[PDB]
């Protein structure tokens, strides 16, 4: 498991046992972003919803937006996920199966959102903690694509009464 920023954001691959589940809670993890496929979960935990169960029984509030590999989350799911990631700031853990792709797409697009980084810088950031992350040329598409409507997805997941 690793920090993109020091307790608020960090990323990880699909835990194997509750201990390693434990290990999360005594970093500092407080909510869970979980996005790979129910298959893909259920490789480690038999079922999905007994996985999430168990991330809830360990005091982790968890949210399902299954990304396949490689790819990316629609818009839709992007609005979900960041509402989500800055609904809370303190403790976010987003992981895939590896935390490396899928996982570190989202982190940079964190970043982008929230810091106004340029899609490079974004990237940058995260492989110094997270070698590799950002694996396909649709997740780096994804990217530059969030810089761009940087201010359009801000307006739209602030849209309030």
């Amino acid at each position: 498991m690793y920090w993109v920023r020091r307790k608020t954001i960090g990323g990880s691959g699909l835990p194997y046992t509750e201990n390693e589940i434990l290990e999360w809670r005594k970093e500092g993890v407080k909510r869970v972003l979980v996005l790979p496929e129910d298959w893909e979960i259920e490789e480690s935990w038999g079922d999905k919803d007994y996985y999430l169960s168990i991330l809830k029984k360990n005091g982790l509030q968890p949210l399902h937006i299954p990304i396949p590999d490689g790819g990316v989350p629609s818009d839709s799911q992007f609005l979900t996920i960041m509402k989500w990631l800055l609904s809370e700031k303190e403790g976010n853990l987003v992981h895939c199966v590896g935390g490396i792709g899928r996982t570190g797409t989202i982190l940079a697009s964190y970043l982008i959102l929230t810091e106004g980084l340029e899609v490079e810088s974004a990237i940058d950031e995260v492989r110094l903690v997270r070698p590799g992350a950002v694996q396909t040329y649709e997740q780096e598409m994804f990217l530059l694509r969030v810089e761009g409507m940087r201010k359009s997805w801000l307006k739209n997941i602030y849209s309030n009464s």
